[PDB]
C-alpha cells in the first residue's frame, strides 16, 4: 500500500526509530521509539499486503519475524508477537493496519491505523515504565502529532545517488582530481561544488562492490603507487581488478567509508610528508578513523 | 535444500553463532562466529533455493537482507553484501552454496560448500583481527571440524514441547498442583517427574499468547485470588480471558519467563508469608527476576 517492503519508522515527537523491546522487562516484545540509529538491528519491520482487503497491510518485526498485534484482549499496546496473520476484523488479534498518508502525494509521512480497533497508533507514554511505546489510542487524530510517522526504506540506506556526486572530507573540502608529481591524484582541496574537477559517478554492482569514475578524467579510481588512489583505471566491471573496487561501510544517509578491495584498508584524507601529497586519498587506515568518513554531495 | 528458511549457524569448533560484523573495522560486513546467544539480532540468515540448480541455495543476512558472496575476486572471505543472487557458477561473485549433511538423515549438522570455488567454508582464523570468520578455505575436509556447523531453525526457539512438560523452578523443584485452603495452587515443591500432579500442557495460539493446562486437574492456569495462579480456568481460547493467557520472554531453549496478560507482570516462585502459600506461583514481579525464570522439562 505505498509502503516499503522493509521499513523503519521514525517519530517526530522525539526523533527516534521504532524498535523491538528486547530487555527482560514488563514491556518485553512491545515496540519503543528508542533506536537512535536507523542501523539498529531491532529497527526493521517488513510490510506484507493483505490477501483479502486491498489497501490493508500486515506488519512484522524482521528480527522475530512475528506480526504486530494487540498485547491481549484488554490492551491497545502493540507487540510484534503474532505467529500468523489474522484478517478477521472482528477478532481482537486481527493484524491488519491501514496506512493513511498525512499530506497527499507524500509517501514518507503516514499514520498507522489498527483496523480492528479503528484507532491510530501513537508514540505513547503513560507513566514510568510505559514510555514512548506504540499504542492504538483512539479514533481521534492526536493534537501533539504523536501519531505521525516518517517512513524510511531500509533498502535505500545501502544505495547511492548515481548522477554527479562529490565527496566532502572531514576538513571541509571537496574531493577533486589533481595532478601531482605526474600522478593523477584525488585531493580534498576544493571549496566549490561547481569546479568540474570535483565531479564523480558511482556504479554499484550486483555483488556489492562499487567502482567510481572521475568525470573530469573519465577514468576510474584505482589503488596504485604508494597506496594513493589514482585516477587512471579502466572499467573494473570488465577487468575485475580489485584495486579499482570498493565496498562501503554506511554510517548514515550519504555518510560512508570505503574499503579498497586490493589493500582491504579504508581510504582516507592523507598527507604523506612527501612534497605535494597534502590531503590526498590514500588507503591508509585498517579500521575507520575520522579522516575516513566521506559525505556524499549530490550535484 | 533441507535447511530452515531462517536459521542460525553454530560453530562446532568453538560454540559461537555466526553473526554479521557491524563494527567499523576492516572486517565490517564479514561473518564472524562470535554471537554468544542465538537471540543476537545479527545472527539470523535466510535461505533461498536456487532457481535452476536443484539442491543449491543462496543465503542472505536477515539484517542487511544481502546475499553471502566472496569479498572480492581475490578473497575467499565471505561477506553478506551481494545485492542480488548470481547463479553463474563461473563468476567469482556466484552466490550458490551447497549444503552437505554430515550424517545422512540428520538435517542439523552440515558443511557448506561454496559452489564456485568448490571449497568448504570454515570458522577460520588468520591471526590479529581475522579471527573466527567464515572463509572458503579449500576442497579438503578439515581435521579440526571447523567446517562443520549446527543448523538451528530460528522459528523453533519460540516453540515449546507438544504433549506433557513440567517446569523446574530456580529452587530446583518441579511445579505441581497443590490444594491450599481449597485454592488449587501451583507449587515448586516436587522431585518426582513421574508424579502425575507435575504434568502440564502448553498451547501456543496464532496470536502469540499461550494458555497452560494442568493435566491432573484438567483446568487451565489462571490469575485469581491475591495474584496467585490457580488451576481453575476454562479454556481462554474460548473465553478470551486475559487472566488465563500468558506471553513468553524466551531466554534460551526451554528457559522462559511468562507474563500474565491480566496483571501484565511475570509469574514467579513466591512465598507471601501468609501461612501455607509457600513457593507457589504468583504474578508478583514487574520485570524478570531469578525466581521468574522457568525451565521447561518435557515429560
Ligand atoms: C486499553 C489499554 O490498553 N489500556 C492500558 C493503558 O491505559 C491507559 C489508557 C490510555 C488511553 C486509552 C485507554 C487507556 O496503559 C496502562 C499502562 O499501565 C495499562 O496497560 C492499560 O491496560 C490495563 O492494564 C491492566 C493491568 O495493568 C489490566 O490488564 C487492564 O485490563 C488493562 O486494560
Ligand atoms: C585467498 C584469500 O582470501 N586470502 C586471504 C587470507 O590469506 C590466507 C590464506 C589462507 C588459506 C588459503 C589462502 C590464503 O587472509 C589474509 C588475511 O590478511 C588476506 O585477507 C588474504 O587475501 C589477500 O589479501 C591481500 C591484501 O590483504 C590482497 O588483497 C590479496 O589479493 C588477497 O588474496
Amino acid at each position: 500500500a505505498g509502503l516499503p517492503v522493509i521499513m523503519c519508522l521514525k517519530s517526530n515527537n522525539h526523533q527516534k526509530y521504532l524498535r523491538y523491546q528486547s530487555d527482560n522487562i514488563q514491556q518485553y516484545g512491545l515496540l519503543q521509539f528508542s533506536a537512535d540509529k536507523i542501523l539498529d538491528p531491532l529497527a526493521q519491520f517488513e510490510v506484507e499486503p493483505s490477501k483479502t482487503y486491498d489497501g490493508l497491510v500486515h506488519i512484522k518485526s524482521r528480527y522475530t519475524n512475528k506480526y504486530l498485534v494487540r498485547w491481549s484482549p484488554n490492551h491497545y499496546w502493540i507487540t510484534a508477537s503474532a505467529n500468523e496473520p489474522d484478517e478477521n476484523k472482528s477478532n481482537w488479534a486481527c493484524t491488519l493496519f491501514k496506512p493513511l498518508y498525512v499530506e497527499e502525494g507524500n509517501m514518507k509521512k503516514v499514520r498507522l491505523l489498527h483496523v480492528q480497533l479503528g484507532h491510530y497508533t501513537q508514540n505513547y507514554t503513560v507513566g514510568g515504565s510505559f514510555v514512548s511505546y506504540l499504542f492504538a489510542e483512539s479514533s481521534q487524530i492526536d493534537t501533539g502529532s504523536k501519531d505521525v510517522f516518517h517512513v524510511i526504506d531500509w533498502k535505500s540506506i545501502f544505495q547511492f545517488p548515481k548522477g554527479y556526486v562529490t565527496f566532502k572530507g572531514n576538513n571541509g573540502k571537496y574531493l577533486g582530481v589533481i595532478t601531482i608529481n605526474q600522478l593523477p591524484c584525488l585531493q580534498f582541496g576544493y571549496d566549490n561544488l561547481n569546479d568540474p574537477k570535483v565531479a564523480h559517478q558511482m556504479f554499484v554492482t550486483s555483488n556489492g562492490t562499487i567502482c567510481i569514475k572521475s568525470n573530469y578524467m573519465n577514468k576510474f579510481w584505482r589503488l596504485s603507487t604508494d597506496d594513493w588512489i589514482l585516477v587512471d583505471g579502466n572499467d573494473p566491471r570488465e577487468t575485475n581488478e580489485a584495486a579499482a573496487l570498493f565496498r562501503s561501510d554506511v554510517h548514515d544517509f550519504n555518510v560512508i567509508s570505503l574499503l579498497n578491495m586490493q589493500k582491504t584498508w579504508f581510504i582516507k584524507r592523507f598527507t604523506s610528508g612527501k612534497p605535494g601529497f597534502i590531503n590526498c586519498m590514500n588507503a591508509a587506515t585498517q579500521n575507520v578513523d575520522e579522516t575516513a568518513i566521506l559525505e556524499i554531495i549530490e550535484l
